[PDB]
């Protein structure tokens, strides 16, 4: 009963690792049926400060991203939902939680979990009528209330793992090579970095106010360029310093002439903008405004500048579905891409825990869809996913909402490229219409019922995705109902399009990985065992929609040849209804386009893919054929632009890394997108090894680079913002500009990590010196006027001559220390540095000083 | 002597641009007489590979358009004869074309060149009583040879025109919101669009012939759709596809119930077209040929339609006064206009510089103004004008040749609609009667050497048209010997029009504007200057015939009131000429009727106008008062539908802009003529900008649509093929179908180009879109069969990623590229674009494969 839920609500939960290489100690994890052997030990700690809990009518809701294999307790058991949803229960050994005991529970789970962020929040109770309640020192977002630190080890994912833990010991030798630069190092040093630049010696003077002539520029783009200089601390009046500008595309040449190229000329008493077209002239000032300093000086050096995109395509993705983020944030995250000419947002809509889109005629996609709530019965919610407690949690954007964000998008010559995924993570939508299916079959309205439905009713299938869900997840690609879904969202979303003034350009559908996890290489089955790999029964894992008869049928009809090309089959379908809505281009990520042909298999025009392959597993490689097969390759890598993964090897960071340990504002700018095996000199593989790359294929270059924040454990809108920033401005220098650095591609070199010196790395490092110091004297300065909620670094530090010195990842960027643990902090001067003994600890400030960075023990 | 015109014969011009805007860089173009004082300076270079030209009895004689100023080498002087004939002539500094060297005149012309083909070809070379030789390089319709390239700014009219330039980038920008649509989605498209329509999913099967039931019309209107059939590849038999017509005006209602309105259905085993007459007939079968697809597969889509005329008057206008154009040409235009239902041809017969019917009792007007020819007497031609070289050049219709046209018009559904242009553009009749006067007064005939001449010998007035001639090119409105011309001239054709079985219904007089430009607002008088306006002595300028003893005596006993009414006075007595020959219908230009009282002014019971007032210039709002006043309205406006001009905004295009820059398919096709201020959110004004425009008047609404083409740079019969086709199929469909986004005209609605959203663009988009498609992947084909040597347009291209992609005006069209400066052509396909690197041309392909449109570089 109530009482009950209220007895464990007031437990406490302790969540400690301790062996994150159970297999090598050990534990049978093949036994236990985990993917590649290889398993974690965690314990589970209940603590209860209160008279003893010994009903047994009671379930224990959490997630996990990691599935439980074992239990060893035996008063216990854990059973999994869907999804990351797991639930924790008696068993008839149960004899009670004691009055003022903790009890021990040891779990085991598969794979590893080398960062406390893969333990989520919000654990709930339930029991018989009663409302669910959570666990309470598990309802917050700070992970120290229930997540013990790591020791020892911990961190490392095997015995031979080389990445390195950063502490302000490791992080100091990390950040050596780097130093600050004299404010009179960085002048007319625009970011991104222009094509040619000649700065003068002298400066111009803004103090005053700029006389800004924007006639060039549509009303809504000029509003965004005036707002600009005035949250810059520009004044904009009539008899300030001249700006003027005019948009002549003859007066471009060769790769000169594209959009958003520009011609820049600042002198002493007068500015000049000369645009290939309003993105170019608008582009123009966003370069005078990266000059603007953080001082308030409102001096900016006199040059003169010749400047283009080296990519057209210049990507932001965002992840609304898993966890939403409010439309104040996407306005926010649009206002910094526009400032440093990042021109394409990546709208990911829906996946399996969330539809995020109002659809005019299909209410119960955001109804349902839009939200996360516990109801076993899927009836007015998706069940919870997430660590977002057991009440409704969710939101969606009004018809209304989107069409703001599309021309609040336009305005800043971005580009809105809309996502809705598919035939797998539909989750959402397929229980959603399973729920307009019941609700219109209710009341008799059976064709109206089974319009829109994605279900196969005949289909027993038995598959499970990259995220544990079922077959649910999977939207059935031979249903007519299905093209009735698709056709009817294409149309609801271009409608929109067209009423904000951006008419679609490219319809993305998703196109991830379509298959049964079970019987993936790394799983083995139980009748036959072969070392190594996770023991299962296999015998009754099916291929997606192998049991669903509709689909047996279309391929029976020579529709389609098999069950393993039904994936294929569906993107060239969906490429009709593109099409056939007037769209001349569609993306996907690559999974969901291998099968075909070629792009001429496609009825757009153009087809282009993003790109996710990792280099260490051969990415340097197999991007090529892309290409060569007609595809215009979107870079999106995840051993370099996931900002979902961590900025360093530390376990008390945010972020998931399947495709690598780290990626920092350093490693984003250091990769060199259209000569990928070049990365082999210049960065490590998820295991901190060198590796080697080489392609002997033709490779015409890549289309664009798309930088990607999935929000699994970004459950707020700050933490979604931690985690692009500052390192989107990494991704916006390498988007736009080509360093002399990047090689062009030749086939047949083998570039060897720690081996072989083709790159410069010379030219490299100081690079990104100057670059880590434009973030640090001025750019992030202006984050902190945009509202962002940017991950400050921690320090690097040391002491010696028992004296304090630290260094930081963005030199410019203030640090503190505390010699009292934190009670007391203090200003460092590096020129002056402080006496210290016993525990130290850094920090790092943000120019304006008003956030700090997380703490550390020197 | 001879050998003196020998040796300049093989002078080699060469004409280069200089400077457009010669007054915004401080030419005092005021000073020398330019109107608006604006001026250009342009180089002409006569290079000379052979031995010293030291003679000096010499003269070269050249055309343009405007009026040279000043000439800055004064070793030459250059002077104007009439029209566009002017001398260059060596002056008592001259010291002869040295041997092998370039001799560089420099000189200043009126207002601006903004395309090469203003400067005209064969110039030429004079010499006491030797025969003129043209310059040899310059006698060729390939500006190439002798006017060399615009560079940069040199297209732009002032400093701030708002035109963008069109080159394969910024064209690849102007087509980018088209595609290529699958022929899946073009079934049952009838053009020009039909009324109403309902298209079945079933296809009829015409691969294996019709059977025609043509009893309803008459035999030559019958063998016009026979051999219709045949051109398109669909064979006419007993035993093939049914197509039945029948003819029942009852079956008609309201707006339907008009002359060529038909009911068609489209079955798939038969065919049925009714008809509200035999042009309803006949226009139904043409929609079914509109179908018949251009690969052969005779497949056409079942489907049910109604459909009728928007507007009464769908008419195409021809200039062959100017440049003649041959019959076959004429008959070539006619069968396209059947084939979009385009009924009225308006034949532009007479002009300052040609007469081109045949008029039984006054032989002088095609023995002398049927040709031209360097004879300064003007005895045997008119001079030379238009580039056509110093020989006899010219023609004209026999009087069996126009019986033949007008039969060939009417077989086909074509009125003819004569015009013979007076009192003004009647230079050719005025010399020809002039050559008839000294012939029969040199015979001692003097009464009838008298009888038609249409000169008051006592006349000394100095006047000076719009196209630089003097008062011959006004014929004199008050002697009863031009009442006597005008009669006999009717009289002629008339008896023609009963002959060819069409007697006239309209008889157009021109009236096209008969003042002095010297005495227009852009010239001030030298007394007395006034800034911004071309100096010239306003004291010896005088009105049209202000000189004439007869029109004073005219004036005085009380028949007009004033020198100024004579143009009003002269269009009320053709009304009744045209009345006494059974005419009850009269048309004019706008200018010919604006100072009559109203329509009940004339004779006939109707009277239609040529309205061709500009939007930008308020047309919109001049445009009421018209029809209000009783004027049938033909919309005739020159910047939406003058043919003559450009399609594009390039210097290498070919056309006449004063009255806007560019009018291509698309634009034809954008413009409302039934709600002209509606035109402002739908296009651009003459300088590129937005426009407002509103009218608070009564619209009682068109009598129809016209679309002009003038034949002053059309030299030949290929050249007027460009300029009409394919643009006159979105003439045709505007003419025809009143479309959605076509709003009803609303009194004090002011539309604000750039402002307002009032018209739904949406909709005006796809519209185009399909018509492009249509003309692109269907249309073209058959103009290929119908022998018009229609322009191509050039392609759009950009090169992305390494790779071509290209896009085109109108979808559907082969595209071609190369990558070895134009030696070898390769296939474009979108699906599998081309990785290219450095220069490459674009070029588009005829359906048939045997033409190309100009290449330019990506
Ligand atoms: C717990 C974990 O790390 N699971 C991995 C998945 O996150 C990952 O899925 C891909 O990466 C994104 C997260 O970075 C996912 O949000 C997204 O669904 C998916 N990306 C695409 C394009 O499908 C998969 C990749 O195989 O690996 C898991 O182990
Ligand atoms: C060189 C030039 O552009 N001159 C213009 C004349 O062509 C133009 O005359 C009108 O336009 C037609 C060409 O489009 C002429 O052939 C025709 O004589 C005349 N049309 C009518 C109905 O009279 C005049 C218009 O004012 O402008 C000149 O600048």
């Amino acid at each position: 009963d109530q009482q009950l839920v209220d007895q464990l609500s007031q437990l406490k939960l302790n969540v400690k690792m301790l062996d994150n290489r159970a297999g090598e100690n050990g534990v049978d994890c093949a036994a236990l049926g985990a993917d590649w052997a290889s398993c974690n030990r965690v314990l589970f700690t209940l603590s209860n400060d209160g008279q003893a809990i010994d009903g047994k009518d009671w379930v224990i809701y959490f997630h996990s991203p990691r599935q439980t294999l074992r239990v060893d307790n035996d008063q216990f058991k854990i059973a999994h939902l869907t999804g990351d949803l797991y639930k924790l229960e008696p068993t008839a050994k149960f004899s009670g939680f004691p009055a003022g005991k903790a009890v021990e529970i040891p779990v085991v789970a598969e794979y590893w979990q080398l960062f406390r962020n893969d333990f989520l929040p919000r654990w709930y109770a339930t029991s018989g009528d009663a409302k669910p309640k959570m666990l309470a020192n598990t309802d917050t977002e700070n992970l120290d209330q229930f997540v013990a630190p790591f020791t020892g080890d911990q961190w490392k994912r095997t015995k031979d793992d080389k990445n390195i833990l950063m502490t302000p010991a490791s992080r100091f030798v990390s950040n050596a090579d780097l130093q600050t630069l004299p404010a009179g190092a960085l002048r007319g040093k625009i970011v991104p970095t222009p094509m040619q630049v000649k700065v003068h010696a002298q400066d111009a003077d803004l103090r005053k106010g700029v006389a800004l002539d924007l006639s060039t520029l549509v009303k809504p783009a000029a509003d965004v360029v005036s707002q600009r200089f005035a949250l810059l601390g520009v004044p904009v009046q009539t008899n300030g310093y001249p700006i003027k500008t005019d948009i002549q595309p003859g007066k471009f040449k060769g790769a000169m002439a594209v959009s958003g190229a520009y011609e820049l000329k600042i002198g002493k008493k007068e500015a000049q903008v000369i645009g290939f077209d309003q993105a170019g002239v608008f582009y123009g000032l966003q370069s005078i405004l990266s000059l603007v300093p953080s001082d308030g000086s409102g001096k900016i050096a006199t040059l003169d500048a010749s400047d283009a995109p080296r990519f057209p395509y210049r990507g932001i993705f965002l992840d609304v579905a898993r966890n939403f983020h409010k439309k104040d944030a996407v306005l926010r995250l649009l206002d910094q891409m526009a400032a440093y000419k990042l021109n394409k947002f990546h709208f990911h809509l829906s996946d399996d825990e969330g539809w995020r889109i109002e659809i005019p005629g299909l209410p119960e996609l955001t109804e349902v869809g839009g939200q996360r709530c516990h109801d076993l019965s899927e009836t007015t919610c998706l069940l919870p996913q997430y660590g977002q407690g057991p009440d409704v949690y969710g939101g969606f954007f009004s018809r209304q909402d989107y069409i703001d964000i599309i021309k609040y998008a336009q305005a800043r010559q971005i580009e809105v490229i809309p996502e809705i995924d598919m035939p797998a993570h539909a989750r959402a939508a397929v229980v959603s219409m399973e729920a307009r299916y019941k609700k219109l079959h209710a009341a008799g309205k059976e064709q109206e019922a089974n319009e829109f439905r994605l279900v196969d009713q005949t289909d027993t299938s038995n598959t499970t995705s990259v995220q544990f869900f079922n077959r649910q997840s999977y939207l059935n690609p031979c249903l007519d109902s299905s093209q009735r879904f698709v056709d009817k969202v294409i149309g609801e979303i271009a409608q929109m399009h067209k009423e904000a003034g951006q008419p679609i350009k490219t319809w993305h559908f998703g196109g991830a990985e379509a298959k049964n996890i079970r019987l993936g290489a790394g799983y083995t089955d139980k009748a036959k065992p072969e070392p190594g790999k996770g023991i299962i029964d296999q015998s009754n894992e099916d291929k997606p929609w192998a049991k669903s008869q509709v689909c047996q049928t279309m391929i029976k009809e020579g529709k389609v040849a098999d069950m393993e090309h039904l994936p294929s089959y569906f993107g060239q379908e969906v490429s009709k209804l593109v099409k056939a809505h007037g769209i001349d281009r569609m993306q996907a990520w690559q999974d969901g386009l291998k099968d075909a042909e070629s792009s001429k298999a496609f009825a757009t025009s153009r087809v282009g893919v993003n790109f996710w392959d990792t280099l260490y597993w051969g990415g340097f490689d197999s991007v090529n054929d892309w290409a060569n097969k007609g595809y215009e390759v979107v870079v999106s890598n995840p051993d370099y632009v996931y900002m979902d993964f961590p900025y360093e090897v530390n376990p008390d960071e945010r972020g998931y890394y399947w495709g690598t340990r780290f990626s920092d504002e350093r490693k984003v700018f250091s990769f060199a997108p259209d000569n990928m095996p070049q990365n082999a000199e210049t960065s490590v593989d998820r295991d901190g090894n060198h590796f080697n790359a080489k392609s002997d294929k033709p490779w015409p270059g890549a289309y664009g680079l798309s930088a990607q924040l999935w929000s699994e454990t970004q459950r707020t809108d700050p933490q979604m913002e931690y985690m692009i920033f500052p390192r989107a401005l990494s991704v916006a220098e390498r988007s736009w500009h080509r360093a002399g650095w990047e090689q062009d591609y030749r086939a047949g070199r083998e570039y060897k990590g720690g081996e072989t010196h083709f790159v410069d790395t010379q030219a490299l490092e100081k690079d990104w010196l100057r670059f880590a110091n434009i973030l640090g004297q001025r750019e992030l300065a202006k984050l902190d006027k945009g509202g962002v909620a940017y991950r400050l670094p921690v320090p690097g530090a040391r002491v010696a001559g028992g004296k304090l010195e630290a260094n930081i990842a963005l030199p410019g960027l203030g640090i503190e220390y505390s010699t009292d643990g934190g009670k007391q902090w203090q200003r460092y001067d590096a020129k002056a540095k402080p006496a210290v003994s016993g525990e130290v600890q850094v920090r790092s400030v943000s120019p304006d000083g008003k956030r700090y960075s997380r703490a550390e023990k020197v």
